[PDB]
């Protein structure tokens, strides 16, 4: 019953003022931190040696697009890697991105591990050592990290040692990120698969956000350092059933009004399988919901802003002002959305039962 | 409401016959798993240095005393280093230990970190890549493994986090361990530091046990194939209320029969800074404790069974035979305690009288 | 982490000394704290009016069986009414128990009632005035209580919810029996309804159980001044898989070593419907387990120990004897099983 300070006065503001700048009006988070395994799937796709060369030109040509997406970019998420690569005129990519506007990122989790006992479930593995990681990666430019835990819909699951496990270590990421000036990006997310309808996710959603901010709490979390990352509230992708964006927004919103404390600067929803243009719809769909919304709403979206920069680069050299401007057409469209003035044209422009 | 088997029946007979063979009646754990950087404490206390062969040499002092030891060491854990080290004849040392009927033990955790927040308590990493170092292990000969968490008493410490966190680790090391064939020894130690009495820690370790157990649950633990290394139930290092080994003895297992369920196969006492001597007569009382004790009570001893041994060393290759006398001499000790047969004499020397205290052992 | 003594070593000697008299070797508990409405189907099945007086007949009738059942009786559980009812000599209930050994036992739940949100799953009430109760029931003769939660094994059940909730209630009501000098047996009843295996039974008695003895530890509860009231671990009514009761043994045995401390004094199964033949043979089978029992293994039988006297009985004055002796025999038969010397007439991992 007694309080500890586990953060300054100083260090607060510096959380704080890193967070709202990573969501501030109009911008969201490039997700460009894919790892060597999901990087190969990419490149395989469009026919592309996975070559360190490739990935740093792949990453260079996202991140040295023109200024219109300035304005959208409020954070971009690294892979290691890329934090330490440079770009063809020498600049490491971290004041690549900082010189345009963008905060930097880092993925700082080590991928999944089975938890024993369930079915099929998983944990999150990266906390040995990852204060000495942090205090680096903030040294070499980044002021933001992200940690994915995943989730998924099933006769058995979420199952209560998931929830409480996952949501335990998300709070411990959180704590050892804010002792090294680094904002961190708490991401449960709930996977879409699955034949589950719309208030099934909502549900679910529902339970895991309350287990991970009952967490945060217990372990000293400074909310307002701190974003979230979770899975707009959808049904699952074998659902028979259909939605509108309207319903799937009524839903994303109801479940996070009912869990996540206003405190929380933002929430940047992940796509999760979702089209790019499906992406921007709903995001914006959630901004236009007619209900009070007390943390901004924006994207951290990986393929829903690379799918057709990446078709369109093909892996051919030529072709980078074509695969830039389909990057940016996504960027642009996404901050519309986050503002709710998105729309086909472009720039010009109950609950009870929840 | 649903089982999700974690364990098929022949991972668990495996667990279960690890586990038992450890703690069989009159047999012990010698815990020489002590860091790179704790083994050099230990060496630089008696004029030497901190050198791989010495440490080599050392932990082989240990691992080849005289036959006389077998009956008394059920187990042995090591530090990564020492388990890839070999003996002057050329034999690994996990070897050695299974020749004379020990069973090899590895320390897997990554020492503690400081929980933001609170008063100075900790957690402790190592779960990472966990899976694959006891698949390897395994594969190097170890079967059982040791994790541990350190709490402390104070004003407002073990805290509700401090407690609650230590616990769910314990858990997910433990679960790792026994999905890789290994018998995990769930070690949630209260230290001693502290002017605290006698019922303080009795009241902590309740709490810090109904809360290991929870977690062990939550996590789907086989408990069977477990053994736990908790601290002896004891006043506060710095406490000037004195109590006789009857009450330690009493308090202790009063601690444990209200926390730990029947099946956990073996509880195995950490001497925590206690005299070689000391640690042995509370033993034998805890033994001797007209209570009912569904589960094997013994040691698993570090500082306890090597105090007289260093000494003894002092470093020269001369004392070898001396220095492991008294080791013999402690195992031997420590074998009757743990089947309250031990009765002290007058041989074990001043170096066992000797108070083994170290504020937040870290090792 | 500062301890605030809920009970003083006199307090603790007292509800110890209770719950070791209660199931010292041999001796079990006849549960017959049937309420007016539990009670009526009982007496319909043999025509006789549901009214106080043939209630208090009944009782008295199993309350003054010969001296046979002293060494089998260590507590008899009453209903509020049966505590202040008189034999035809005037000894009150509660001297006619203590004078035959027996401990005297009272129900102070107030029956569950359905938790909101969830697949028919419910908590138990009767908290409200309890200490006033007890204290009250204490003096008047009462020395242990009896409060009974349930749940249900089903595709959701039973749930996160449930399972604390029902944990935590039990505490509430442990802890307040303690301090008025009560030994609370703590009930958490999961149904044998419905189709599951031994194995699903098994896992959540485990759960259940972990959870009961979690909630008895933050609510700072004296174990060795409690007992436990658990369902054994058998398969589902519905259950198509058949096993013998060496294996039912088993796995209860294994699902209580894996959950239960030590220091709770003793283990008083309940019934849960089982035939007066198949709760002995399952208690002497419990009790021959070749496992490490460091508790008392003993009943808390209702039906178990009264459905033929009751039969025999039929409401008829002339059938005392004829009705005692069929309580007294079941009496007999359940003293030797929970000592695993009853006839009906090494560590297995496969757990």
């Amino acid at each position: 019953p007694h309080s500890h300070p586990a953060l300054t006065p100083e260090q607060k503001k510096e959380l704080s003022d890193i967070a709202h700048r990573i969501v501030a009006p109009g911008k969201g988070i490039l997700a460009a931190d894919e790892s060597t395994g999901s990087i190969a799937k990419r490149l395989q796709s469009i026919g592309t040696e996975n070559t360190e060369e490739n990935r740093r030109f792949y990453r260079q040509l996202l991140l040295t697009a023109d200024d219109r997406v300035n304005p959208c970019i409020g954070g971009v998420i690294l892979f290691h890697e890329t934090l330490y690569q440079k770009a063809d005129d020498g600049r490491p990519f971290p004041q690549v991105i900082k010189s345009k506007g963008g905060v930097v990122g880092i993925k700082v989790d080590k991928g999944v591990v089975p938890l024993a006992g369930t079915n099929g479930e998983t944990t999150t593995q990266g906390l040995d050592g990852l204060s000495e990681r942090c205090a680096q990666y903030k040294k070499d430019g980044a002021d933001f990290a992200k940690w994915r835990c995943v989730l998924k819909i099933g006769e058995h699951t979420p199952s209560a040692l998931a929830i409480m496990e996952n949501a335990n270590v998300l709070a411990r990421y959180a704590s050892i990120c804010q002792q090294n000036g680094i904002v961190p990006i708490v991401e449960p997310e709930i996977l879409p698969d699955g034949d589950h309808d719309l208030k099934r996710c909502q549900y679910v959603t529902e339970k895991v956000l309350a287990a991970v901010y009952k967490a945060l709490s217990d372990h000293h979390i400074y909310l307002e350092g701190t974003l979230l990352k979770p899975n707009m509230v959808t049904p699952g992708h074998a659902c028979t059933q259909k939605y509108s964006h309207e319903e799937i927004a009524m839903a994303t919103v109801t479940a996070l009004r009912r869990t996540v404390p206003p405190a929380v600067t933002g929430v940047t929803f992940l796509s999760g399988g979702q089209s790019e243009e499906e992406a921007s719809i709903n995001l914006n769909a959630i901004n236009k919901c007619p209900l009070l919304k007390p943390w901004a709403l924006t994207f951290s979206y990986g393929r829903a802003l690379q799918a057709s920069a990446l078709k369109a680069w093909g892996g051919k050299k030529e072709n980078l002002k074509a695969a830039q401007e389909e990057y940016v057409k996504r960027a642009l469209a996404n901050s519309l959305a986050c503002q709710g003035k998105y729309t086909p044209s472009g720039q010009a422009g109950s609950n009870h039962a929840y």
